[PDB]
């Protein structure tokens, strides 16, 4: 799968 990181 994909992955999104908003810090
Ligand atoms: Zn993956």
């Amino acid at each position: 799968g994909s992955n999104q990181n908003n810090f």
